[PDB]
RNA sequence: GGUCUGCUAUUUAACUUUACGUUUUAGUACUCUGGAAACAGAAUCUACUAAAACAAGGCAAAAUGCCGUGUU
DNA sequence: GTAAAGTTAAATAGCAGAC
């Protein structure tokens, strides 16, 4: 039958209700689900990226020493064990230099190649480790002196050269190497163009307009396709490309409009004319850069104050457009030729925005064949600011700009009576975030699928859902950890200067970590009457003044005798925090202020109005543009979350939301008897006009009015009783997810014949690392420093026992010495202890890259092994299982197959044999059919231990426990064995039905 | 509501480089051991410096060379 | 795995004059 779709959209979960549009019953409900998206997963660009900045080290290091042998400076023979470059280019630049110790200086030069942006600006010391800093300090120090000196000079003094201090720019560097060859020039002959060819495999890089190479999809061909594929298009003809927003022809569109909204008091027309716009341009506008108003307003004989209907800046002087193409050209070039000719003007600027250099322009420049002499074009391209991108093509400016000459029309008229008009992949190109991405995506796949199913509904009316740099600093402060569970509760102490605005009493940081109990988060104008959710509503007071506030607004509640304070003082202090910087929210502001009473309706419907009702804007044209295109009528609307939280409460529903994923499912239901009474009625036909956006009445008089409309406690008996629920579980089948963790583990072999894992405790003298002291005080036997060398250990212990109050000893004891903690030594020379390895638990799993390091004596490991998939075999009666996991997945160029290498080794490894019958493959969230009963499979708990953990599908597993109060450990771990007597393989559609699947062959191939 | 424009703040995609971090090897320092020492081997915790790998791998052949943890 | 220097571009937010 005809049906409301309501659909609750959060980030983990699509629910989707179908109440019919009549009769009230609901014809199907349920809820489909996946897991959050994560952009901080920013690290995949930027690796490749930074992938290829370890090959931009390692490409010009391969490259010399190959280009030497080519030279035969260098040859298999030579031998480089003993160097230390550092003196190299030092004695390079004084003596005659073999060729062993030369190709040496060369190539750690070669590898540490220093910056160019850092060395054109310069700036203060601040007792920081800038590069703005570090740089303005080592060439103070390395202006006289060449850099190798003074790193060999650090060499002798410090004893340790590499850290912050040696960051370099590119010139001395290069300066230096300029000045080494020729010292070895005669010394072995040479060219010039090795002292070219080096000199520009040392300093020479790329720019962001050549991209990589040819082969990577992150590349391009030319500078032509980098810029045609990052500007816009036309707001009205969008099968163009955006012309620059400062060729001539836009520059000047966007000043017919300066004049053609210009307003004068004459006795004459008062939008001016085409022989004033025109002379007005060229005697005034062309002749001055910037045209006060008195300029076009003295050439067009009228009185200064008169002129009205322009912009103006926030100071108050009129804005009128600036001509670019003009002043920076008219500047150096006033020749006939180009300068009156539009044309040749609307080429200039394209080329200068598009292309990026000076020395590249004038190629391009000079492509064109017009006739500008090359003295303008090698110093035309010496200009700044032709940047960005005009919001309108090429092709919209030239057809409408004399229609802005002639007439007195201005650009959207003109569009208008031009017969002109502006504009699931879909949901990609302006969406904000990948969380939302991810919800909308598959929100529109429910609804594509529904109607299928169903039919075209009448109403589909959509819900949405609704500072830890914060979090660093007083977990870092104080000391105390537990920063993390009263964030909302903190963005509120620092907007409010610790004071409790119910009470202007200091509120202690301390004092509320310590006790939060003792404050609360009010809400200023009440849940019931509000439905502001969000953080203005939200105000950090002490209990007991919101204890006794209750259900008030502040002004009511601050002027009775009950609060201390009064609203006069309170008025007082409110504002004077509103006004200046870093300041309250206006809402906020709206909120605490509202003087009026919270009965009286013709108050409450404005808060209905204004916050409860009316990507969020754009996700519904998406939908009204599909409905719109097709001559399709259906109705779409929408409604803000928080009045989903509203119903709930009004119509006694339930609190303890505790039931599981079907939570969302209720919601959609909700959200669709809403639009209902919405619907039927004629007194909301106001209010629930406006959310379909229709162009056009009755309204509510009273609060027993609303309060008859929204309060249907009895006729909502249905929902609660409702027992069809539907589950559909998404299934991640992608590849080329993380592989593995990127840090390196080393290892060892203890004493019995385990493999044992090391680890780092980094940070020392740290207030809020106190595991040195943890970790000493249980199981010393883990730290490397005491097994062997305990001379150094024993001086560890007695810090750990001198300020063993303290958190960390060291700190107290960096901040008594001011002397880091030195290793054992007879006459103080120890060296100082920044790092202390420890032991780690039995590496189960790991990937051996051993190969890629030589001759070493432990094992090289990245921990996180992760199963991919398991299929399930059933070898005569006994049902066994291999497991397959994501190191296994071999990559390819655009597949990602599997490795029968260890498949079959697997297969004979867990007993599998060739006559056993292939059974289904089980990714995550798949569902499984053991032993009759269903449940999701999180994956293999363990191969060796013949495992899988699974969870339950109405419900997460320990909040199943917690309403069973078992307390078990809340994990499903059931056990593959000959006894389970069944598996099947049930997956579900995207609306939630069940299907049962038969299988027959594995696959081993996926495309990605 | 929307179209342009002017100022400032925002975030996101892509690009370009940086000095550190882990780890292996060789050296030295530190530690043990033998001794009047020259030094001697033992360990590889502790540090320094250099070379090399830093997702297993896959292309590509004189190259300012390329992909590899993201989403659908 | 991690901090410090760059650039182009798409887009939104907030402020102003217009239709």
């Amino acid at each position: 039958r005809n049906y409301i779709l309501g659909l609750d959209i959060g980030i983990t979960s699509v629910g989707y209700g179908i109440i019919d549009y009549e009769t009230r019953d609901v014809i199907d409900a349920g809820v489909r689900l996946f897991k959050e998206a994560n952009v901080e997963n920013e690290g995949r660009r930027s690796k490749r990226g930074a992938r290829r900045l370890k090959r931009r080290r390692r490409h010009r290091i391969q490259r010399v020493k190959k280009l030497l042998f080519d030279y035969n400076l260098l040859t298999d023979h030579s031998e480089l064990s003993g160097i230390n470059p550092y003196e190299a280019r030092v004695k390079g630049l004084s003596q005659k230099l073999s060729e062993e110790e030369f190709s040496a200086a060369l190539l750690h030069l070669a590898k540490r190649r220093g910056v160019h942006n850092v060395n054109e600006v310069e700036e203060d010391t601040g007792n920081e480790l800038s590069t703005k800093e570090q740089i303005s300090r080592n060439s103070k120090a390395l202006e006289e002196k060449y850099v190798a000196e003074l790193q060999l000079e650090r060499l002798k003094k410090d004893g340790e050269v590499r850290g912050s201090i040696n960051r370099f720019k590119t010139s001395d560097y290069v300066k230096e190497a300029k000045q080494l060859l020729k010292v070895q020039k005669a010394y072995h002959q040479l060219d010039q163009s090795f002292i070219d060819t080096y000199i520009d495999l040392l300093e020479t890089r790329r720019t962001y307009y050549e991209g990589p190479g040819e082969g990577s999809p992150f590349g391009w061909k030319d500078i032509k396709e980098w810029y045609e594929m990052l500007m816009g298009h036309c707001t009205y003809f969008p099968e163009e490309l955006r012309s620059v927003k400062y060729a001539y022809n836009a520059d000047l569109y966007n000043a017919l409009n300066d004049l053609n909204n210009l307003v004068i008091t004459r006795d004459e027309n008062e939008k001016l004319e085409y022989y004033e716009k025109f002379q007005i341009i060229e005697n005034v506008f062309k002749q001055k850069k910037k045209p006060t108003l008195k300029q076009i307003a003295k050439e067009i004989l009228v009185n200064e104050e008169d002129i009205k209907g322009y912009r103006v800046t926030s100071t108050g002087k009129p804005e009128f457009t600036n001509l670019k193409v003009y002043h920076d050209i008219k500047d150096i070039t006033a020749r006939k030729e180009i300068i009156e000719n539009a044309e040749l003007l609307d080429q200039i600027a394209k080329i200068l925005t598009i292309y990026q250099s000076s020395e590249d322009i004038q190629e391009e420049l000079t492509n064109l064949n017009s006739e500008l002499t090359q003295e303008e074009i090698e110093q035309i391209s010496n200009l700044k600011g032709y940047t960005g991108t005009h919001n309108l093509s090429l092709k919209a400016i030239n057809l409408i700009l004399d229609e802005l000459w002639h007439t007195n029309d201005n650009q959207i008229a003109i569009f208008n009576r031009l017969k002109l008009v502006p504009k699931t992949t879909l949901v990609d190109d302006f969406i904000l975030s990948p969380v939302v991405k991810r919800s909308f995506i598959q929100s529109i796949k429910v609804i594509n699928a529904i109607i299928k199913k169903y039919g075209l509904p009448n109403d589909i009316i959509i819900e949405l859902a609704r500072t830890n740099e914060r979090i660093e600093e007083i977990i870092r402060t104080t000391g105390k950890e537990n920063a993390k569970y009263l964030i909302e509760k903190i963005k509120l102490h620092d907007m409010q200067e610790g004071k409790c605005l119910y009470s202007l009493e200091a509120i202690p940081l301390e004092d509320l970590l310590n006790n939060p109990f003792n404050y609360e988060v009010d809400h200023i104008i009440p849940r019931s009457v509000s439905f502001d959710n969000s953080f203005n509503n939200k105000v950090l007071v002490k209990q007991e003044e919101a204890s006794k506030k209750g259900n008030r607004t502040p002004f009511q509640y601050l002027s009775s005798s009950d609060s201390k304070i009064s609203y006069e003082t309170f008025k007082k202090h409110i504002l004077n925090l509103a006004k200046g910087k870093g300041r309250i929210s206006k809402t906020k502001k709206e909120y605490l202020l509202e003087e009026r009473d919270i009965n009286r309706f013709s108050v409450q419907k404005d808060f209905i109005n204004r916050n409860l009702v009316d990507a969020t804007r754009g996700l519904m044209n998406l939908l009204r543009s599909y409905f719109r295109v097709n001559n399709l009528d259906v109705k779409v609307k929408s409604i803000n979350g928080g009045f989903t939280s509203f119903l709930r409460r009004k119509w006694k529903f339930k609190k303890e939301r505790n039931k599981g994923y079907k939570h969302h499912a209720e919601d959609a239901l909700i959200i669709a008897n809403a639009d209902f009474i919405f619907k039927e009625w004629k007194k909301l036909d106001k209010a629930k006009k406006v959310m379909e956006n229709q162009m056009f009445m009755p309204e509510i008089e009273t609060e027993q009015e609303y309060k008859e409309i929204f309060i249907t406690p009895h006729q909502i008996k249905h929902i609660k009783d409702f027992k069809d629920y539907k589950y559909s579980h998404r299934v991640d089948k992608k590849p080329n997810r993380e592989l593995i963790n990127d840090t390196l583990y080393s290892t060892r072999k203890d004493d019995k014949g385990n493999t044992l894992i090391v680890n780092n405790l980094n940070g020392l003298y740290d207030k809020d690392n106190d595991k040195l002291k943890k970790l000493i005080n249980k199981s010393p036997e883990k730290l490397l420093m005491y097994h062997h060398d305990p001379q150094t250990y024993q001086k560890l212990k007695l810090i750990m026992e001198q300020y063993g109050d303290e958190k960390n000893p060291l700190y107290k004891y960096y901040e008594e010495t001011g002397n880091y903690l030195t290793k054992y030594s007879k006459k103080d020379n120890g060296p100082v202890i920044k790092k202390i390895k420890y032991y780690g638990n039995k590496l189960n799993a790991h990937l051996d890259i051993t190969d890629d390091y030589p001759n070493s004596r432990n094992k090289v490991v990245k921990l996180s092994l992760k199963p991919y998939r398991f299929d399930v075999y059933l070898d005569n009666g006994v049902y066994k299982f291999v497991t397959v996991k994501n190191l296994d997945v071999i990559k390819k160029e655009n597949y990602y197959e599997v490795n029968s290498k260890a498949y079959e080794e697997a297969k004979k490894l867990k007993k599998i044999s060739n006559q056993a019958e292939f059974i289904a493959s089980f990714y995550n969230n798949d569902l499984i059919k053991i032993n009759g009963e269903l449940y999701r499979v999180i994956g293999v708990n363990n191969d060796l231990l013949n495992r899988i953990e699974v969870n339950m599908i109405d419900i997460t597993y320990r909040e199943y426990l917690e309403n069973m109060n078992d307390k078990r450990p809340p994990r499903i771990i059931k056990t593959i064995a000959s006894k389970t007597q069944s598996i099947k393989k049930y997956s579900t559609d995207i609306l939630g039905n069940l299907y049962e699947v038969k299988s027959k062959k594995h696959p081993q191939i996926i495309k990605k």
